[PDB]
């Protein structure tokens, strides 16, 4: 007959694969220069498919279909490194925690790049301490 | 104390995005151009990084400083298209499904790449009948 297989926790383990990947500075087709005011600029290397499969945003950015050498460096301006870096790392994770009191500042990045997963989290969390 | 959220579809949700990403042929970095036989070549577009979250045997071949960060061309011997696709289908969706006339022929292209998962599960039916 035919034969079906369907391996479950196979999107989260191959996720933490990937995301190693990225702690490993490998396979990354992207690297990102996030500078905020006087903070010394952070990099920040990634895979282009995993933030475009999780940012809106970021998928227009690279199937923008502009790009010859070119723009595998991109320039983050008004974001605080650390907050950027939960952002990244949400991409990778699926999860992500802040210290309560920047709650809107990654509420506010997350708007920028429409991580509405997490856009959604932050204001719910922001409404309930009024 | 800390806010924490988590959000587990995303991992379903974020690998249907890529899957597309892939059908579009969008962020496609590595072209495997299967040459299986007296077949002809079939070409195969895909990226590096789902291939290597799914197959040890993948990761192993970019990560072996290929220093390549262009598009790679792969030309892979052993396993029929069909059954690199199936397996590639694998990588994406988290799933596959072929008759018996090849579950032991797709078996050994999931050997072929450390998918330890249908590899199981491929004999594990095979046993059954
Ligand atoms: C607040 C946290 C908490 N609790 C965190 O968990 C973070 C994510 C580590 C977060 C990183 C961003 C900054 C550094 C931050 C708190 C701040 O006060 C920072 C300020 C906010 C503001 C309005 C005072 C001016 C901008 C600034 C800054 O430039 O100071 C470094 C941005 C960064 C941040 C929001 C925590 C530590
Ligand atoms: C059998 C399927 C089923 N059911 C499929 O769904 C596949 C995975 C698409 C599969 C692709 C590979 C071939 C073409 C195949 C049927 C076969 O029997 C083919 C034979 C197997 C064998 C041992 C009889 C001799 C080699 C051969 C072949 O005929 O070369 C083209 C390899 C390919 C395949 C396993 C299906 C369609």
């Amino acid at each position: 007959r035919t034969f079906s297989y369907t391996l479950e926790d196979h999107t989260k383990q191959a996720f933490g694969v990937m995301n190693e990947l990225r702690l490993s500075q490998q396979l990354c087709d992207v690297t990102l220069q996030v500078k905020y005011e006087d903070i010394p600029a952070a990099q920040f290397m990634a895979h282009k498919v995993v933030l475009a499969s999780s940012s809106p945003v970021f998928k227009a950015m690279f199937t923008n279909g502009l790009r010859e050498q070119g723009m595998e460096v991109v320039s983050i301006e008004g974001i605080h490194p650390k907050v950027m870096e939960r952002l990244i790392e949400f991409a990778y994770t699926a999860s992500i925690s802040v210290g309560e009191k920047c709650v809107l500042h990654v509420m506010n990045g997350a708007v920028m790049y429409q991580i509405d997963s997490v856009v959604r989290a932050c204001a719910d969390f922001l409404v309930q301490q009024l």
